């Protein structure tokens, strides 16, 4: 099969053992996953039997089965809220999970967005409590796998304004070192950007580091100049139709600004002919248009691709060279919501161990040959 059962590589380039062993080895950060989106199917399970989800073990299956034309998966998200996810002792373990199958594939720093508005008002688990429990699932896989995190509580589009406020306020009542900064997600569609300057004022004027969800879903280029230019954020996450515009393009590309991708994004996938997906996803165009990308898994469970999976995508079915991958890994290093030294440290280290892995794909496959 191919990973997260996207449609089959038309670009003659044969993936093998070497190729896989390469992807894994490569150390990694994670910009871009979504807690909720992470959770093992074992895990699901659990969580629906003890809570006595009107949920049965097909309807979790349907959850959990990944198609050609994908649909989105913000409606398991929503069950987890409002029928699985009942204690914060729920949210330490979905969190250490999690972290720990991300140092399985060498992800060495995760940040990872979680939706407190679900949390709070549907499975009505207060903000402190919950909290608490996803630090100490963070705290406790940096101890048992070596792994470092940082969470991002995220705003929740499709409701009010209000609450994307209330997040910043739970946020400056509960200061962690864990907890980095601010996002924005679920459906963009008719909620854009700007709709949500207040919380992104108050988050910067608390000293957060900010990322918004732009541009994905076929939205304007214009949602991801107003995160940029109006909320200021950080880094963006997707950005896809900025392609459309090469003047902003060069301006973003100047500035340095990350944006998080993801191979396995649904809209892409549902939208184009599986013929003309991986040549026509505007991602494929980013960095030759100047703009720094990470690859990302986004939701490693539901869109069945892990971070191997996720790296290995890029040079099997968007033409990515291994030296491209090497920028990329620099990206995320840049992006990462860590000081200075942190990235001066990962740029020093990081960099050989890439070479050096990239030289044993060479001697692997002439050991194959
Ligand atoms: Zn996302």
């Amino acid at each position: 099969g191919t990973p997260g059962n996207v449609p089959a590589a038309r670009t003659g380039i044969e993936i093998t053992a070497a190729h896989r062993a390469f992807f894994h080895a490569l150390p990694k950060v994670e910009l871009h996953c979504h807690l909720l989106g992470a959770v093992r199917h074992d895990t699901f399970v659990a969580l629906a039997q003890r809570s006595g989800a009107p949920i049965e073990r097909a309807e979790i299956d349907a959850f959990y089965a990944r198609g050609e034309k994908p649909v989105g998966v913000l409606h398991v998200l929503r069950a987890l809220d409002r029928y699985l996810l009942t204690r914060p002792d729920d949210l330490r373990r979905i969190a250490y999970e999690y972290l720990e199958d991300a140092a399985a594939h060498n992800v060495r720093h995760a940040e990872f967005f979680w939706n407190p508005t679900g949390t709070v008002r549907v499975s009505g688990i207060p903000y402190a409590d919950a909290q608490a429990a996803i630090v100490t699932g963070m705290r406790d896989a940096a101890r048992d796998f070596g792994i470092g995190a940082r969470l991002i509580p995220s705003i929740d589009r499709e409701q009010d304004p209000d609450e994307a406020v209330a997040i910043v306020d739970w946020m400056k009542a509960n200061r962690a070192d864990e907890v980095a900064g601010i996002g924005i997600d679920y459906r963009e569609n008719d909620r854009p950007p700007e709709l949500f300057w207040k919380a992104y004022r108050d988050a910067r004027a608390a000293g957060f580091r900010t990322t918004a969800h732009a541009g994905e879903f076929g939205m304007p280029w214009r949602n991801v100049e107003t995160a940029v230019d109006l909320l200021h954020v950080d880094r963006v996450d997707h950005g896809y139709t900025i392609v459309d515009n090469p003047e902003l393009c060069a301006r973003y590309a100047e500035r340095g600004i990350v944006f998080t991708v993801v191979p396995t994004n649904s809209y892409y996938l549902r939208t184009l002919p599986p013929d003309q997906w991986a040549e026509r996803h505007p991602m494929r165009k980013m960095p030759g248009l100047g703009l720094k990308i990470h690859p990302n898994t986004d939701d490693p469970t539901l869109h069945k691709v892990n971070p191997s999976e996720a790296w290995e995508l890029m040079f099997s079915h968007f033409g990515f060279t291994i030296a491209d991958l090497k920028q990329f890994m620099l990206n995320g290093i840049d992006g990462a919501w860590v000081d200075d030294d942190t990235k001066a440290a990962w740029r020093a280290a990081w960099a050989p161990e890439f070479d050096m892995l990239a030289d044993t794909l060479a001697a692997d496959k002439l050991a194959a040959a």
